[PDB]
DNA sequence: TTTTT
C-alpha cells in the first residue's frame, strides 16, 4: 500500500473537480508509484504519458509525442502545421474525445512548447477552445530540480525564448487560464532503508557544499564501473559509446557491424547511434524507436539474440519476449528566419538510416531519470552540462554503497536555473498561477 | 552536450 503522504495526495487529486494538479517532490518519493494507484482508480478513463521513452515505460504509458502524433521538432505555438488534430474517424480522435484524465509523469522534462501543444491539441480535437486542455483533468507529476528540458541552440532557443520566456512547463501560457494545484511528497521511499543517504541527497538537493565533500570522500571509486551488476551513467552519448565498446570487447561472440546510410546535411554529433554500429550476441542494448506493430518501444532494454544483414533479434527485459529490429529513418530538421518575414520555418536537411539500437551497459543520465537502479557508477567524462543532471545520477540507487563516481565533483560544477528557484518558491503556497 | 519521431 501507499504511504501516508502519497494517499493524502491521492485523495486530494481524485476527490476534487479541479482540472489541473501537480504532484511534486524529491527523487524517489513515490510519485510514479502514486501514479500507479491513479491508473487503477481511473482505469480506462485516463491516458498516461511521459516526455521520454524510458519514463513512459516506467509510468506504464507512452510518450507524449507518439500519443498525439507530434513531430520531433519545435512545436510552434498553436501552429496548425505542427499541431494536427486526428482525422474524423481515427482511433486517436475517439481516444481524445472519450478521455477524462491525462496523467503526465516526469513533467520536469516536458518542454514548454510540448505542454502547450498538448493543451491546444486537446482543445481542437474535443472542439472546446475555451477550456484549458479541452476540459480534461490533467495530473502532473515530476521534479523541477531534476533534469531541465532539452533545448538545442538553433533558432528554436530564440523562438522558445521570445514566445514563453524560457523552456519549462510552468512557463506555458495555459497557466494564465487555469490554476495549478500543487501537492507535495517529502519522504524518500527509494532510499528508505538508508536514512543517512536520503539526508545526504536532501542536502545535495539544497546545494550544500559539505554534502558534496562528504559524497566525494565516500563514493569516489574509479574502478566501480567494472563491478558486475553495475549500470554506468554518462552525460554524453559519445562517452557511453567508448565505455560500451569496452564491455563489448569481452564478449565471445563473433561481431557484426551495421552500416548507417547518411544523406544530406546530418552531422555525426546528431547521430542517435553510431554509424558503424558493431554488435555481438548477448550484448546489452536499448532500443531507440517505437515499433509500428507495437512489439517494442523507444526505451526498451534487452539483449541481442541474433544478428543478420538488416535485421536482428532482441530479447526484451520488459516482457521476456523476442522482437525483430529493422532499420529506421531519422530526419534532421533545421529552422531558418529567411529572409525578412516575421516567422521561422522548419526544413528537413538530412536523413540517417540505421537500426534503432545502441549499447546500454552505459546510458545517458537523461535515459535514466525515473528509474530505480540496483547499482550505478557515474562516469563524469567531460563534465556535467544540464540542470539536475548530477542530482538525477545520484538518486537512482537505494543505498550509498550502490553508488560510485569516477572522480570527485567540484562545487563549481553545480548548475542552478533561476527559473526553478522562483517556481519552487511560489509553489510552497500550494498554488501556481502564472502572472501577466 | 541531452530528448522526442
Ligand atoms: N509506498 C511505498 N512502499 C514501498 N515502496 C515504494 C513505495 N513508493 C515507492 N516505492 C518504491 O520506491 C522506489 C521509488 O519510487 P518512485 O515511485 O519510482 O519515486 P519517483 O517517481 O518520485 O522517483 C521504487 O522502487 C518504488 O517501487
Ligand atoms: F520520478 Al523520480 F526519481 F523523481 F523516478
Ligand atoms: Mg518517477
Amino acid at each position: 500500500g501507499l504511504s501516508s503522504e502519497q494517499q493524502r495526495a491521492f485523495l486530494a487529486v481524485t476527490q476534487t473537480p479541479h482540472p489541473a494538479h501537480l504532484i511534486t517532490g524529491p527523487a524517489g518519493t513515490g510519485k510514479t508509484t502514486l501514479l500507479y494507484a491513479l491508473q487503477e482508480f481511473y482505469k480506462g478513463r485516463a491516458v498516461t504519458l511521459a516526455p521520454t521513452g524510458t519514463a513512459a515505460l516506467q509510468a506504464r504509458g507512452q510518450t507524449v509525442h507518439s500519443f498525439f502524433r507530434f513531430p520531433a521538432r519545435l512545436l510552434r505555438y498553436r501552429h496548425p502545421e505542427d499541431i494536427r488534430p486526428p482525422g474524423p474517424h481515427s482511433p486517436l480522435r475517439k481516444a481524445i474525445e472519450q478521455m477524462e484524465v491525462l496523467i503526465l509523469d516526469e513533467v520536469g522534462m516536458v518542454r514548454v512548447d510540448l505542454l502547450e501543444a498538448m493543451d491546444w491539441a486537446l482543445r481542437k480535437t474535443r472542439k472546446r477552445l475555451e477550456e484549458p486542455f479541452g476540459g480534461v483533468k490533467v495530473l502532473l507529476l515530476g521534479d523541477t530540480r531534476q533534469l531541465e528540458p532539452v533545448v538545442p541552440g538553433g533558432e528554436e532557443a530564440l523562438y522558445i525564448a521570445r514566445t514563453w520566456g524560457g523552456p519549462f512547463f510552468f512557463q506555458a501560457h495555459v497557466w494564465e487560464e487555469v490554476a495549478l494545484r500543487v501537492h507535495r511528497l517529502w519522504e524518500s521511499q527509494r532510499q528508505r532503508e538508508d536514512p543517512l543517504f536520503a539526508e545526504l541527497l536532501k542536502r545535495l538537493r539544497q546545494g550544500d557544499p559539505q554534502a558534496l565533500e562528504t559524497l566525494n570522500r565516500a563514493a569516489v571509486r574509479p574502478d566501480g564501473g567494472e563491478e558486475p551488476g553495475t549500470l554506468i551513467l554518462t552525460p554524453r552519448r559519445k562517452e557511453a559509446d567508448a565505455l560500451n565498446l569496452k564491455r563489448l570487447e569481452a564478449l565471445p561472440g563473433k561481431p557484426l557491424e551495421y552500416q548507417a546510410q547518411v544523406k544530406g546535411e546530418f552531422a555525426e554529433t546528431d547521430f542517435p547511434t553510431e554509424a558503424a554500429l558493431t554488435l555481438k550476441k548477448g550484448a546489452q542494448v536499448i532500443l531507440l524507436r517505437n515499433d509500428p506493430l507495437g512489439e517494442y518501444f523507444n526505451g526498451d532494454l534487452g539483449w541481442v539474440e541474433d544478428l543478420e544483414a538488416e535485421a536482428l533479434a532482441v530479447r526484451l527485459k520488459r516482457n521476456g519476449r523476442r522482437v525483430v529490429i529493422r532499420p529506421f529513418v531519422w530526419e534532421k530538421i533545421v529552422y531558418t528566419y529567411d529572409s525578412e518575414r516575421e516567422e521561422i520555418k522548419p526544413q528537413v536537411v538530412g536523413t540517417f538510416r540505421q537500426v534503432p539500437v545502441r549499447l546500454a551497459w552505459a546510458l545517458t543520465v537523461h535515459k535514466a531519470q525515473g528509474l530505480t537502479l540496483d547499482k550505478v557508477h557515474l562516469e563524469l567524462g567531460r563534465g556535467l552540462f544540464a540542470h539536475g543532471q548530477l542530482y538525477v545520477a545520484l538518486t537512482r540507487v537505494r543505498r550509498l554503497q550502490d553508488l560510485s563516481l569516477s572522480r570527485p565533483i567540484a562545487p563549481t560544477e553545480l548548475l542552478w536555473r533561476p527559473e526553478v528557484e522562483v517556481f519552487e518558491t511560489r509553489i510552497q503556497e500550494g498554488i501556481w498561477q502564472k502572472s501577466h
